[PDB]
């Protein structure tokens, strides 16, 4: 089970709705027997920009600097600058990770990108031989609750912006899967610009009433890699006896797999599949 | 046609394959006669954090605090910070923008995305009642350069992490096109770092050739606004008469607009659709 949860937040206003999301989570988490830990991005004075600076230990080849092996080789020989690794020992404790946010530009705000950048170095949150399923987090679960400006319809099949489910899908299976993270049903609440007063406090108080079980919830639906040739030579492709077995399925496996077929519904936005 | 082009480079590293394909463009296109200008965001200390000191001036409610209405505010009245409207003067002369960079985490860097966040102010980048193909960049043409650790298997239909059309959808389409430009076909190299000398010259040759006739390409596909109803009142859906005759089609009409059938190939990749 999980008696600690990781609550990210990345929002400048203690006025806005997703700090008051932040504070919901919090209370209902710690009411349950959660042990609740926050990262406030902006009240952080977060760093989002990857540089040599993260390393305050000594490159290995300073005259053509390469942040991938760098940044392991400082995680290995214990060289990180002090606030990756502070947050890179909140996310060791939690069970549980919350990724709450306003959705900018179809995705998240650039200081919880810079956060994953910095944050989820190699080694350390993935590795090539255990990617995916396999990762370093898979004993772990994430969840996405998302604000947006955009009503829901936008977001459907005929909706301008299009289908919502593709653009989650860059960041639950590119980020969060990646790493091993079994990622839950994203809490979605779309115009918060537009809705009632109580209407609000109703989604607060529904937010609440989920994270009372949210440990329970079967998680969204991703390809596993025991399909794929997970090596170089392969070029990490699907093995072919899965390829002949998916020929007489009607819908593709997932969003990003979804194979030239069809996308089974809701994918990145609804579990069991 | 064109005679500016603004090229924005995300990398912090002037001896990496990025930078070199940043020099290439400027090379290229000021050889064929272009005006070219840059914004090397890690060499100008880009701050990428949006905050209320993106605005100057006085706020129209400091204690409840909304950037798209306050930003847009300082944007009509003049008082956006220097900085920002420095770069939203380098965006206005512009006929063509290139973006350089290295993907990282299935997106744009976190120091691009920032720009995105306080450069495409509301009104000057986009409007809701002038939105896609009708936006503030309809006589721009933009283009991504992306690079790769992965390769170009591991992104195909039947790769680990899925089609790379869904990576780019969000970017293309919701930032992009969103604004009125005109996306050209993104230059996708693959697996940079496994990639022999002799093949990193080509590279760099055939994007230099190709930046030859690039105002004169056939841009990607995207449904038209045209199609959809746009009002608050309708949810911004498909006409009724639209998808009537969307039905029968075997294809959806992208990546976002699949319809819940088959997108068509290389819709983020490849042009002509
Ligand atoms: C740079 C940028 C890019 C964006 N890109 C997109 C995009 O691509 N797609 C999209 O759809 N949207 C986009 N948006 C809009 C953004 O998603 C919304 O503005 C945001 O989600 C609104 O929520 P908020 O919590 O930040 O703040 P707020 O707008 O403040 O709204 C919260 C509302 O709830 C009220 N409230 C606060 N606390 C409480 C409480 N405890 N109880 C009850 N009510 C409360 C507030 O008074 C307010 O009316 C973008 C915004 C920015 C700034
Ligand atoms: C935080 C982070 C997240 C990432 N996430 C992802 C991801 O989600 N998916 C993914 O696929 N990859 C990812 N990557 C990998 C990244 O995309 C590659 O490391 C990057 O694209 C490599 O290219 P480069 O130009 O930055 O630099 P470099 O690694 O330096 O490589 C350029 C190569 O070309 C050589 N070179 C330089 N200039 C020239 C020239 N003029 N002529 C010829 N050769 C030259 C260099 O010596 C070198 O060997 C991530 C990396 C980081 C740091
Ligand atoms: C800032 N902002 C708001 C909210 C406005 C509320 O005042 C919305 C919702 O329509 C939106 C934005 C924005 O910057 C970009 C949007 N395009 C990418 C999809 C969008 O829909
Ligand atoms: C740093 N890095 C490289 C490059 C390594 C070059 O040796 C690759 C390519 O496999 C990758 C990364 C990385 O940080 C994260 C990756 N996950 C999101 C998909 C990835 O594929």
């Amino acid at each position: 089970v999980g008696r600690r949860a990781l609550i990210v937040l990345a929002h400048s206003e203690r006025t806005s709705f997703n700090y008051a999301m932040k504070e919901a989570a919090a209370a209902a988490l710690k009411k349950k027997g959660w042990e609740v830990v926050e990262s406030d991005l902006y009240a952080m004075n977060f760093n989002p920009i990857i540089s040599r600076k993260d390393i305050t230990g000594k490159l290995k080849d300073p005259a053509n600097f390469q942040y991938p092996a760098e940044s392991v080789l400082a995680y290995k020989e214990g060289h990180l600058s002090p606030d990756i690794v502070a947050e890179q020992k909140k996310l060791e404790a939690a069970d549980l990770v919350i990724f709450q946010f306003p959705l900018q530009w179809f995705g998240v705000p650039a200081i919880l990108k810079g956060w994953f950048e910095r944050v989820f170095i190699g080694e350390f949150a993935y590795t090539y031989a255990a990617m995916y399923d396999k990762g370093p987090f898979r004993s772990k679960k994430a969840v996405l609750s998302i604000t947006t400006g955009g009503s829901g319809s936008m977001y459907s099949l005929q909706g301008i912006h299009g289908d919502m489910n593709v653009i989650l899908w860059p960041i639950q299976s590119g980020i969060l899967h990646f790493c091993g993270f079994q990622v839950l049903e994203p809490q979605l609440t779309y115009s918060i610009g537009h809705t009632p007063a109580d209407a609000r406090i109703q989604i607060l108080e529904g937010w609440k009433k989920r994270l009372e079980n949210i440990w329970d919830e079967t998680p969204l639906y991703f390809a596993p890699s025991s399909l794929f040739d997970l090596n170089f030579q392969a070029g990490f492709l699907m093995k072919k006896e899965v390829q002949d077995e998916e020929k007489n399925k009607k819908f593709g496996l997932s969003v990003g797999h979804h194979l030239g077929k069809s996308i089974p519904t809701d994918n990145q936005i609804k579990a069991r599949k």
